[PDB]
């Protein structure tokens, strides 16, 4: 009875919870964030060389954006059109020219290279861009590029 | 009687809970939000004319800022002090000349119109700013205003 | 007996809401937070003098950062390092030279002063700030310094 009563203030607890986190995750994400699945990108706003980049990611507790499908990738997008400016991946074939892989070694599992890429070019390409139409550019990991971390 | 003892520990894990968001909730405010009873003011940092800055709201889940009392304007003028930049708000007179509405339809419930406004001036003022001072004008919509948006 | 569907119901919302937050806790600090221990610092990104740096955090419901321990200052000295600008901590000896407080008239239970400071040079450093390499100095209280407050 008296039980009740206080399953019923849990209840009330819960419920004012629900409504303020769902409201909370719009505030957070607005403007430098996009949730996709169970994905989350954020941007950092400002431009990084790729260890530079890599770093601030995983010292945060995420890792460079991994876009692994379609509407990965398109999320992603919004933000890198948001902002105008091409943001570094993950993903580098640093180890095995021509092999691109994730932080962890596994090989790429989807991929939306532009035209002709990537192209090695001038045998020092291997960090990847996404453009603002969210095609990807093997680019040399020395260029600044937006930072843009997936949690 | 264990069933009282489950409810004693969820019950602890819930205000634990309410400990965190609150915290997390006041570090998320600082310093491009403000919250005012029920709603949350955020700021994008950035202008835009109005039909791209109530996109970013509308896609953001929220809408532009819709101060509907002295309370709620103050709270918006603190963000617009902050930034030192005007803000579009989310009203227009578009569909009646001279009789300004929420994105709704509804009429204004509160103004706090500068003195002489709101004037069309030109004969094409459509849509709202918000001064450092607090007072709104009637502006044309193509102008760039800071974008703040309410969830 | 229908009170205990209810709790087992309340333990399912309690764990979504759980793990959504840890998310939201890592996404949210990214790139302008830390956390330690219980404590959060957050940067403005920006410059201020003192009195409105400490304004800022107050309104805000917090206070300017006041690194109670190495680990504090350590993790302070993170966001200083990312953004590249010495930062205001919150104490002062402005009641009485040569006494540091915190904002409540306490005396300092940590310091990491660099050799030679507070020195008082030319008779007018109240305030603290600072560096890139964790080291403290006291400085004229006019000055501008990175905002980053504690929550
Ligand atoms: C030969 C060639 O087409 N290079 C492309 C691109 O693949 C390179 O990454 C880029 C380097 O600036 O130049 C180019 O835009
Ligand atoms: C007649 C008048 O005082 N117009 C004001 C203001 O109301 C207008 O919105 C503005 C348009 O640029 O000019 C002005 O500053
Ligand atoms: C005399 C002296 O060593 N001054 C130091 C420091 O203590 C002062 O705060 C600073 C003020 O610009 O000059 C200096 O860098
Ligand atoms: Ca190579
Ligand atoms: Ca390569
Ligand atoms: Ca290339
Ligand atoms: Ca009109
Ligand atoms: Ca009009
Ligand atoms: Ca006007
Ligand atoms: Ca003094
Ligand atoms: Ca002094
Ligand atoms: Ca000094």
């Amino acid at each position: 009875a008296s039980l009740r009563q206080q399953v019923e203030a849990l209840q009330g607890q819960v419920q004012h919870l629900q409504a303020a986190f769902s409201q909370y995750k719009k505030v957070e994400l607005f403007p430098n964030g996009q949730s996709v699945g169970e994905k989350i990108f954020k941007t950092a706003g400002f431009v990084k060389p790729f260890t530079e980049a890599q770093l601030l990611c995983t010292q945060a507790g995420g890792q460079l954006a991994s876009p692994r499908s379609a509407a990965e990738n398109a999320a992603l997008q919004q933000l890198v059109v948001a902002k105008n400016e091409a943001a570094f991946l993950s993903m580098t074939d640093s180890k095995t020219e021509g092999k691109f892989t994730y932080p962890t070694g596994e090989s790429l599992v989807y991929s939306n290279w532009a035209p002709g890429e990537p192209n090695d070019d001038g045998g020092s390409e291997d960090c990847v861009e996404i453009f603002t139409n969210g095609k990807w550019n093997d680019r040399a990991c020395g260029e600044k590029r937006l930072v843009v971390c997936e949690f």
